[PDB]
Formats: structure tokens, C-alpha cells, sequence
């Protein structure tokens, strides 16, 4: 297993930018601190600058589900660009796209497209304070909703990941409009609301969890707080930056049927691209700019070449047996990193719903944060080296959630179980 | 002059989108009437979805300046798009860009990729509080820095064009530390600073305004900006998302000789793709993760497509003959527009500086975002809508700057002052 390439490449980076990597996670920094660099994907697939070949399991942190480089989207790209790839003016396009979203996403009845995950939750930040008139807002321990000033404070990804905590330049007149509780503390939301009546403008949270790891909703959690919110006036904001067309076509409001009033988009809609989303009720939408006071811009947004690779991947995943075929193969996977945990002798706990799963070394069970920090970060260290050596790409981190595609091939699952048993019995 | 299916799809995107467009600045609310729906863009031209060719002068807002689908570039993406369009890890491209920036700009030690200006300018506004410690911040009446809630205050861009007001939805709390003066004014920055010592992190602003209309700095302004801030311990920042790579390869700071802390990059650099960037000092870069201790990710941020985009486009402006061609050519347009103006009977100013210009309905000069302001608004509107049937598309604002390209020829220039004289001689 030879990485010289990748590591004088790394190196170089280091002098150029922060870190040599251009986003935290991957500097590998929670998992030995050598990142290896890559130069093509394909399918289910990663290649090395040294040739090696991966099964990926990370697909570009979402984007990918229905494989890298997917022939029917790069070759509707490759025509869209003769007519080029910025106008600054409308496009027919952006018509198209926003009608599917519409019709895909339970809550959304109006959008705006912006250019990546955080954007879309700066802009819904503010549309939910501006709509209601107050300032507060209520976010949950490790969830992570972009790099936000007013969200770096116990939020997710490399935060919850390499133990980052609260500020990173955001001062405590920006991070004291936040309240903050534990993920699937019902109880302690309640208690906010008591503790500072007529001044929450509304709760954001990841319907389902993945930037601290996999960590579903309890019970009746989700319907909870939607009935919370209502009784108070408050807005009910799904982060489904994530979650989006990968646990269900319209989301986890969909596939649990809790319906929130505005919702965030991003990773899948660009379809390997920059792009994102936020909409919601018509009514509250009409607050954005040029309809309303609200200011949110952006120069690249609805761009041709993003609306091209996004409408492709939508109907693509529309196709029959989609969401059937990445529960069937993501269960089997899931099950079978589990038993291979049970028979090695180690602790672990996971699970999955649709293309979207998590594995953890401790008992657990995870229901939060904290739960998730029990785990064995040292024993996960080796065993994504060990795995990373046996041709399996995995996420660099225990706090980010694991994922699947289309691309991915019963066989290929076949290989990565096989990988796991090597590899686990040692650690 | 015919625009049938331009109303028939803006029409329907009202029902869909906000005001039916991605961005503010794209709503015809000042200039009268409704927008024009592109089809397709190529070298100095925009063609309409009726059919209607134009002449652009807005080049999609600063990222055409090769001019629109240069051939060198697309070809350069077809290929790159046989590989993947993101890696979510490391690839040697990002090494190659990042050093072509070191390079190209003064001020720009050490790197970070980002998606937007908008991006950009939220990172280093954390940057510069993380590194000095202190909270307030001093930004100019007029100009723009992206929708991050602390530069939503006299912002220029599209708040100017739809007359809007400051915010509605970012809290007091946080606006209360960005402190605003008129542009060009350096007493009122002394001012200040004597009045809130060891509390300014400090100074952001265009090194030549674009977003208030065309302003160019007094003599000395910047040279005192640079005193100030340093007699204080302050950060001197430049917002080159529009400057950068136009006026001059490594900027207005190349150009006219000052050297800033910190600089945010966009629009050119992407070439047509959504890319935005920052970078500045070594030791005050090292503060960013995963080098330091301010978080800061993106999951798009460093993919293949973009760094091949911008890579290609810096390789084509760093020829000779670049910047001189379009000082050249943008002279001829802004002496000849204000000859027309002056022939015909009409108050009028502007200038340029290698590819930008501005031409404003007044006596002038323009100094501020006050004076700017003085435009007669409605002749502008008509004349506006005069040009667009003649065949030249201008930004549908007065407080735009216009662009010029490395694709505009004589004739284009000979042709627009033709339908100027056509157009200004009724009004
Ligand atoms: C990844 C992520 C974001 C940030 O979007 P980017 O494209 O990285 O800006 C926001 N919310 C959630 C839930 C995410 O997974
Ligand atoms: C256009 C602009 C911005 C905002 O950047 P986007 O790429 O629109 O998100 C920031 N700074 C300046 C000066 C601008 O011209």
C-alpha cells in the first residue's frame, strides 16, 4: 500500500493553504493526519495519485447517490456548456428545477436556489427571525448547519468531530440569540420556551443526524416539537441539506410525515456541483428579496450548468425502485458491519434508513452528542487505517455518517463485509 | 421590439421563486418593465429567448471577463468532467490554483478556497475578530460584501437599486458592531477609531466601488487607510470579489500600490463557476482549521470542475496585451458615452480603470454612495430600456458597475456608441 505521491502532494498543500486541505475534515487529522489524494471517481468508485482504488463509502459527503461521474449527468453538462455557464439573467432552467423541487418537498411551495448548504441556512436564519419578529433561536447539540456565525456553538461535522466548541470569530453578541439543548431532549425544548416566552422565533435541527455521527429521532420527538412550535407561533426549520432526496424523494418530512414550515437543501440538488436551496411557505417566502424586505443575493445562483446537473440527478432518483434498492443494499451492509463487530469481540452499535448509515464503537445505545462521545475514537483510528489499506474509503471521522449509491453493487457490499472481517480481527 | 416568451416564463417563475428570480439584482422593479430570459451567451453577446442578440456589458457581474463560453475553457471542462465533478477530498488541482493566487496577488500568502464572495467575505469578517480579538468592524455607506448579517447595514448592490432598508431579520445585537461612514471620508474613520479605541478589528471595503455605481479612490484615501489601521493595530481588508483579476492581474492593490492583511476573492476566479476564496498573511491564515483554532468548512469547497474553471481563466488574462486591451477598449466606450451625453444636452459622469466603467445621469463628481444618489434615476430607466431595444444590454441598475471583456471588439464599442447617440438624442 504506497502513498508517496499522495504525501509529497500533502505536503506541498500544507505551504499554500490552512492546513493543506481546502474544508477541516479532511486533513485526517482524527485518524492518523495522512489524507490520501485523489485523482478520478467513478461509479461506487476512487482512484489514488499512486493508483490505488477504492470503494467509496464518503461519495463526495452526500452529492453522489446516484454514482460518481454518472454518464447521463456529465454528458447533459457537456451539452448545456456550448451555450454557457453563467447568464446573471433568468433561464428557462430554474423554472424547471423549482417545479420539481416543489412537487418533491412536502413544505415547499416557493424557493430560492443560493450556492451551497450554508448559504441556504444563513438565509433561513434570518427569514425565520424576520418573519416572526423575534431573535431567538433553538438549535441542538451536534447539529451542524453550515459555517455560520450564529450557529458555531456545539454544532456538527468537524465540529463535532475533532472536539471543536462554540465562537471560531463569532462573538457572544452573536452566539446568546442561540439556545442550544441535547438532540431528542424534548423536555429540555419545552423548557426553553418557558424560560423565554414570546421571544424563540423557531427551532432548526437535521430531521435525522449526520454530522455527529448517525443518530435517529426518537420515538415521538419530530412530531413533538412540530406541535410545540405551532402552539407557540414559532417556525419549525428542517436542515435537509443532508437528508434530502437521500432518505426519501422529499426528504424525512416525507418519509416520517411531519411537515415543517420552511426547509434547507444542498449537496444532492446540485447534483455534484455548487448549489443549495431554502423554501417553505408561500407566505413567509414572500419576505425575500425583490418580493419582500429580506436581503439574499448571489451572483452564480441559478445558474444553467448547476439547474442542468440538478434536474438530472431528480430524474434519475424518480426512477422505479430507487430508494428500494439503497434500503436493500444499505441494510445489508449495516447488518453485516454489526455481526462482523459481535463475532471480533467489539462493542458497536449503528443502523440505517435508506442510503444513509452509521456504525459507532460502544454499546450504546446512541440517542445524542454526548452518547455518541462514548465511543472508542483510538480503536475507530485503526480500524478505518486497517480499511483504508484493504481498498474501502471510509469517512476520516466517528462523527459523520456513512453513505451509499446506486453505483454500489451487491458485490461490492460483498467486498467491503470481507474487508471489515480482516480488518477487525486485530485492533 | 418583441420579449413574448421572456414575459411567458417570467410570468410563471413569480409563482415559483421569490419575485421570480435567484438574485434581487436580476428584477427589472427600477428600470421598468420585466427581465429578459437568456438562451445562451458567446464571446461579447446574450441572445434571448425570442431571438433578440445584445451586446452585454453586464458579463454575468464580473466572471466573463474572457469573455462568455471562451473555447480554451469549456474544452478544458469537458475533459476535466470525464473524471468527477467532486472528490470531497484533496486533489492536485487545488495545490495548482492556490499557487497561481500567492502568486498573482500582493498581499495573499497562504489560501482558502471557498464557494461565493459571499463566503468569502463571512470568513474573513471571523478572521479578522479571531486574530485581533476585538468585535467592531468599519464598513462603507454603498458598498457590498455579500448577505452575511453584519454587512447587511448601508449596503450597496441590489439594497441600493430596490431602495431597501437596512436588514429585517438580523438582530440588533449583532448589527451594533458594525460601524458605517461615507466612503472617501478618512476624518470620519480617525473619528471612529478615537472614539472606540482597542475595540476596531477593522477596515473592509472595494478598493474601488462597484456596487454604488463606478467610485474610484480620492488620492490618498487608501494610503491613510493603511496608517490608520496600522497606528491602531486594526486589519486593512479589500474586498477584491469584483476588482480582483480585472483591474489589473493581482487587483486594485497591485494597481495602485497598496498592500492590505487580509483579501476576499470571487466571481473571475471561478470563470463562470461558483468559486469565491481568502487569503492574506501567513500568521494570520494559520488561525483557520485545521491549522488553527476558527472552524471554517465546505463541501464543495477545492472540487476538480472549479479549480480547472479558474485555473484555465487566470492562465488566459496572465498573456500579454491583457489589461491594456481592455483599458484600451473601455476608455473609447466611457470618453465616448460622455461625449454623446454632453453633445445631447445631458448632466453626466463616470470613468474607468482598465475593465470597468460607470456613467451616471448627474453633473457629479462622485465621491459617495450620497452623491451616486443624486442620479436622476428616471432618465436612467429610459435610457435603460432605449439601449435593451437597440441592442445593448447594461445592468439594470444605475448603482452597477458595467463590464468590459477580452471578447468585446472596436465594432461592439462602435455599435454601442452608435445606439447611445440613437437613444440619448430623444430621452
Ligand atoms: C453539509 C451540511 C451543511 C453545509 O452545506 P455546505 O454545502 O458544506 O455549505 C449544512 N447543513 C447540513 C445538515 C449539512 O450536512
Ligand atoms: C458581488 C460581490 C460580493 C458577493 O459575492 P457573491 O459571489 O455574490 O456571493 C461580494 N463582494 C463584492 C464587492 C461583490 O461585487
Amino acid at each position: 500500500f504506497k502513498t508517496i505521491k499522495s504525501d509529497e502532494i500533502f505536503a506541498a498543500a500544507q505551504k499554500l493553504m490552512p492546513g493543506g486541505v481546502s474544508s477541516p475534515v479532511r486533513a485526517f487529522k482524527s485518524v492518523g493526519g495522512q489524507p490520501i489524494v485523489f485523482d478520478r471517481v467513478k461509479d461506487a468508485y476512487a482512484w489514488d495519485v499512486d493508483g490505488n482504488r477504492y470503494i467509496d463509502y464518503v461519495g463526495t459527503w452526500g452529492p453522489a447517490i446516484c454514482g460518481h461521474a454518472h454518464p447521463e449527468v456529465i454528458e447533459a453538462l457537456k451539452v448545456a456548456m456550448e451555450k454557457g455557464t453563467s447568464f446573471g439573467a433568468p433561464c428557462a432552467l430554474e423554472n424547471v428545477l423549482a417545479e420539481m423541487v416543489n412537487d418533491a418537498v412536502p413544505s415547499i411551495e416557493m424557493v430560492r436556489f443560493v450556492n451551497s448548504g450554508t448559504e441556504a441556512c444563513m438565509a433561513v436564519l434570518r427569514l425565520m427571525r424576520a418573519y416572526t419578529g423575534r431573535d431567538k433561536i433553538i438549535k441542538f447539540e451536534g447539529c451542524y448547519h453550515g459555517h455560520a456565525d450564529m450557529f458555531l456553538v456545539k454544532a456538527g461535522s468537524g465540529v463535532a468531530t475533532l472536539g471543536l466548541p462554540s465562537s471560531p470569530g463569532v462573538p457572544k453578541k452573536t452566539t446568546a440569540n442561540t439556545l442550544t439543548t441535547p438532540y431528542n431532549d424534548l423536555e429540555a425544548v419545552k423548557a426553553l420556551f418557558a424560560e423565554n416566552p414570546g421571544e424563540i422565533a423557531g427551532v432548526i435541527l437535521e430531521p435525522i443526524v449526520g454530522n455527529s455521527g448517525f443518530i435517529v429521532p426518537d420515538a415521538g420527538f419530530l412530531e413533538g416539537l412540530r406541535e410545540i412550535t405551532l402552539e407557540h407561533d414559532a417556525l419549525l426549520v428542517f436542515d435537509e441539506v443532508m437528508t434530502g432526496f437521500r432518505i426519501a424523494y422529499g426528504g424525512v418530512q416525507e418519509k416520517f410525515g411531519v411537515t415543517p414550515d420552511l426547509t434547507t437543501l444542498g449537496k444532492i440538488i446540485g447534483g455534484g456541483l455548487p448549489v443549495g436551496a431554502y423554501g417553505g411557505k408561500r407566505e413567509i417566502m414572500q419576505l425575500v428579496a425583490p418580493a419582500g424586505p429580506m436581503y439574499q443575493a448571489g451572483t452564480l445562483s441559478g445558474n444553467p450548468l448547476a439547474m442542468t446537473a440538478g434536474i438530472k440527478t431528480l430524474e434519475l432518483l424518480r426512477q422505479p425502485g430507487t430508494y428500494e434498492y439503497l434500503d436493500q443494499i444499505t441494510k445489508r451492509l449495516s447488518d453485516g458491519l454489526l455481526a462482523i463487530a459481535q463475532e471480533t469481540g467489539h462493542a458497536a452499535c449503528g443502523g440505517q434508513v435508506s442510503g444513509m448509515f452509521g456504525f459507532f464503537f460502544t454499546e450504546g445505545p446512541v440517542h445524542n452528542y454526548e452518547d455518541a462521545k462514548k465511543s472508542d475514537l483510538q480503536k475507530f483510528s485503526r480500524f478505518h487505517r486497517g480499511m483504508l489499506e484493504q481498498g474501502i474509503y471510509l469517512a476520516p471521522s466517528q462523527f459523520e455518517a456513512g453513505f451509499t449509491s446506486l453505483a454500489h453493487t451487491e458485490e461490492d457490499i460483498d467486498a467491503t463485509l470481507a474487508a471489515a472481517r480482516t480488518v477487525m480481527s486485530a485492533l
